[PDB]
């Protein structure tokens, strides 16, 4: 189940991984099938509902593919550029909301496969990306902490919108409207 803003877990800091079994693999398969079904780029495991610091992704899932996809277990950003650029970002958990994010091009990252193995790589454009916005996730951070002041305020109508929908939870009672 694909969480939304605000469910508070979205702001909660995510735990490390420490058993990486085939329970493991499974958790990361569902989260690829709910990913690829949202048609979204990238996911990570609080946005399914899971406190842990799991990072998957598909640069083209227009046609979802093998090893096409990229998994980050326990990720940690080690060393960013200094040249930044803006670029329009999505979240699966904020739908029909869109803005322009000042992040770093280039990022340094360790992070740990889905055996347990430590690595370290350099990824820039759009996995740089995608890679910040889901770690980002992992914080209890979301995109909309680092949009610009101009898109912040011109996408408050849907932000207040979702926090509606989202009060129709204990919502019985008719004191929230529609
Ligand atoms: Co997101």
């Amino acid at each position: 189940k694909i969480v939304k803003y605000p469910d508070p877990i979205l702001r909660r800091r995510s735990e490390e991984v420490t058993n990486f079994d085939d329970n493991l693999k499974r958790v990361v398969r569902k989260m690829f099938d709910i990913m690829y079904e949202s048609k979204g780029i990238g996911l990570s495991a609080p946005q399914v509902n899971i406190s842990k610091r799991i990072i998957v992704w598909n640069a083209l899932y227009e046609k979802r593919k093998e090893e096409n996809e990229r998994i980050f277990i326990n990720p940690s950003i080690v060393e960013q550029s200094l040249v930044k650029l803006k670029l329009i970002e999505g979240c699966l958990s904020f739908p029909g909301i869109e803005g322009k994010v000042e992040r770093p091009s280039i990022v340094s990252i360790s992070y740990y496969d889905i055996n347990g193995y430590k690595h370290l790589k350099i990824l820039k454009g759009i996995h740089s990306r995608i890679f910040q916005h889901e770690f980002d996730h992992l914080n209890g951070t979301l995109f909309i902490d680092k949009m610009t002041q101009v898109d912040k305020k011109k996408v408050r109508p849907k932000l207040n919108e979702l926090i509606r929908d989202y009060k129709a939870t204990h919502s019985e009672e008719p004191l929230e409207h529609h």
